[PDB]
């Protein structure tokens, strides 16, 4: 019941301002899992469980989006310790994050970028429907299930419950925050999320982020370093509109002509993942 009596702790996988995750195996079915640790001190936002229970905001959000949809990692269970919380997350294999995939393969072909981007749009949408706003959409927070060709949104450590009123707080990735944040320290979830989606898309087709400094983010001029179709460039420029109100809705993004005829997850893997190239 403790924890070790259920899971077999393995080596260290990753770590950062979000936590320290270790490889793990569940005893009973040797099901591959990821064990994430978080110190109660490092925690900034807390929440109440559906049964009123002081817990990390991450746990709250994870349980709200944890169902059948394989678009976001599932929180299998969580434990509490005197100075930390432990999260048991599902862990697919083989797996590689979008950031390493991009760093390794470089700019992605548009066909593959369309499939990938489409899948994260569906995942983010899933979250919003469950009342969850991620706030840190970026290549590093997206895993690729190499065999299935399915992407998975991870790390809700900077999330928050979704609301229709302004947000005055933000502890996500700077280079992905919108010009409203940088200039006024306030924003709205959905439109701010669309902004990070545009950054992501650009990152997919160009191999790198488009902005580095606050002035670049505020100016909004987008220069393409790689050959990108006019439709894809237009979608990106549209998501990257300086004025939130001028950004497209998720519906408009998925209805955009560049977004059409997306490849099925399995076809994607068969065509772009199952290979040495």
């Amino acid at each position: 019941e403790p924890l070790e009596s259920q899971y077999q702790v393995g080596p260290l996988l990753g770590s950062g301002g979000f936590g320290s995750v270790y490889s793990g195996i569940r005893v009973s079915d040797n099901l591959p899992v990821a064990i994430k640790h978080v110190e109660k001190d490092r925690i900034s936002d807390w929440g109440e469980l559906p049964n009123g229970t002081r817990v990390p905001m991450e746990v709250v959000l994870l349980k709200k989006v944890s169902s059948g949809f394989s678009g976001v990692i599932r929180l299998l269970d969580w434990f509490e310790r005197p100075d930390s919380f432990v999260l048991i997350l599902e862990r697919p294999e083989p797996v590689q994050d979008l950031f390493d995939f991009i760093t390794e393969r470089g700019a992605l072909q548009e066909e593959l970028a369309r499939s990938f981007f489409w899948q994260v749009l569906e995942a983010v949408r899933h979250c919003h429907n469950c009342g969850v706003l991620h706030r840190d959409i970026k290549d590093e927070n997206i895993l690729i299930d190499l065999n299935r060709g399915e992407l998975k949104l991870i790390d809700f450590g900077s999330g928050a419950l979704l609301k229709d009123t302004v947000y005055t707080d933000f502890d996500g990735t700077r280079v992905y925050s919108p010009p409203e944040w940088i200039r006024y320290h306030r924003y709205h979830g959905r439109s701010a999320a669309v902004w990070s989606l545009g950054i992501l898309l650009y990152d997919m087709v160009c191999g790198d982020i488009p902005f580095e400094h606050d002035e670049e983010i505020i100016r909004g001029q987008v220069f393409f370093r790689q050959r990108v179709s006019s439709e894809c460039q237009h979608l990106i420029r549209w998501c990257l509109a300086l004025r939130p109100s001028d950004r497209p809705t998720f519906e408009e993004i998925q209805n955009h002509p560049w977004m059409q005829d997306v490849l099925l997850p399995q076809e994607t893997a068969e065509i772009h993942l199952h290979s040495l190239s």
